[PDB]
């Protein structure tokens, strides 16, 4: 059929966030920091809107991988605040002609 073999991960994530926060991915595999957060990934606010407070990222990741993850908040200090538990999980997909996936989330 055709699986590939690498899938182009959207982390779209719904976070209210202050001037002066910055918002990391960090996560169970050596791509995510594994799980150290000077190793997170660095999502962008291009697209947050008012009405739309949205945070986001695109990491390419194996197909049918699984992993855990969350979003911490980094304030100025570099305090950081991580989200609650419990961890979040996903599956990357393996499927027909699929080479992108969206993830969807909101902070808690």
């Amino acid at each position: 059929c055709t699986t590939p073999t690498a899938v182009a991960v959207t982390f779209d994530l719904t976070a209210t966030t202050t001037y002066g926060e910055n918002i990391y991915l960090v996560g169970s595999i050596s791509q995510l920091g594994d799980w150290e957060t000077s190793d997170g990934i660095a999502l962008s606010a291009d697209k947050y809107t008012s009405s739309d407070p949205l945070w986001y990222v695109t990491v390419t990741l194996p197909a049918g991988e699984s992993f855990e993850y969350k979003f911490i908040r980094i304030e100025s200090d570099d305090s950081v605040e991580w989200e609650s538990d419990p961890n979040r999980e996903y599956t990357v997909p393996q499927a027909c002609g699929t080479s992108t996936a969206t993830v969807t989330d909101t902070w808690r």
